[PDB]
């Protein structure tokens, strides 16, 4: 139907942070691909004047987590953390990004 705004795709952590840092509310997010591990992902989610930066975690069948609850793909990971914290220290839900039109 529609691609998701969130996948920026191989971002440096730096430039999550100077996209995220631009962005008014909190909760603003997207999913990146790690540089400093190929392979895994990771989440980096706006909260005040800073950026928050999530590893996306795998079990041994290959499914995605970031503490305790896993899913079959980033997708079902990005969608259940809209109503449920992905910070452990703040009430910090997934809301997505305000894009350049
Ligand atoms: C200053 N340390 C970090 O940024 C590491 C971060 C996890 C992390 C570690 C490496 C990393 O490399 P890259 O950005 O892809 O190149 C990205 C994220 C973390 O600990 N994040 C915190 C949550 C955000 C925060 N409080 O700064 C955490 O407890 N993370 C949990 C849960 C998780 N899945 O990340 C953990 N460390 O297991
Ligand atoms: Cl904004
Ligand atoms: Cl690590
Ligand atoms: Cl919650
Ligand atoms: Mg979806």
């Amino acid at each position: 139907m529609k691609p998701h705004p969130w996948f920026f795709g191989k971002i440096p952590r730096a430039k999550a942070e100077e996209m995220l840092s631009k962005q008014r509310h909190d909760g603003a997010f997207l999913i990146r691909e790690s540089e400093s591990a190929p392979g895994d992902f990771s989440l980096s989610v706006k909260f005040g004047n800073d950026v928050q930066h999530f590893k996306v975690l795998r079990d041994g069948a290959g499914k995605y987590f970031l503490w305790v609850v896993k899913f079959n793909s980033l997708n079902e990971l990005v969608d259940y953390h809209r109503s449920t914290s992905v910070s452990r220290n703040q009430q910090i839900f997934l809301r997505d990004i305000e894009q350049v039109p």
